């Protein structure tokens, strides 16, 4: 993967994520500029999607690794993705859509979704 890859890609996972989870595009703006309404269930739901697309979390929501690195490098040194999943890998939430949206939360501290708008 490459960069311009990961846009194409992040741009289709918001456009099917939406459609799935019918939140509005006020909110998913939000969610992708990094302003993690935590508690918003479409917030949680869109987050949900969109890391299960990538592997980021599994079908349990279990937060994997492999798949957040495969993303974050294209963005960020390794240092700094290192650091990221020791961080936002020992979240303290056990519900599946509260993680998820507290994952991107955490992560949106390193990098948001808006960053491949600058490419
Ligand atoms: C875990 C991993 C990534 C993110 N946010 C995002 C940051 C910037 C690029 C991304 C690409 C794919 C998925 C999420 C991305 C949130 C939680």
């Amino acid at each position: 993967m490459t960069i311009e890859e990961l846009k194409t890609r992040l741009h289709t996972e918001q456009s099917v994520c939406k459609t799935e989870t019918g939140i509005d595009q006020q909110k998913a703006n939000d969610v992708i500029e990094g302003n993690i309404d935590v508690e918003d269930k479409k917030v949680q739901l869109y987050c949900e999607c969109i890391l299960k697309n990538f592997n980021i979390l599994d079908k349990n929501n279990v937060f994997k690794p492999q798949g957040i690195k495969a993303v974050m490098e294209l963005l960020i040194d390794e240092n700094s993705v290192k650091q990221l999943v020791s961080d936002c890998s020992t979240i303290s939430e056990e519900n599946p859509h509260l993680k998820a949206s507290k994952l991107v939360q955490c992560v949106s501290k390193y990098k948001t979704m808006k960053s491949v708008d600058f490419l």
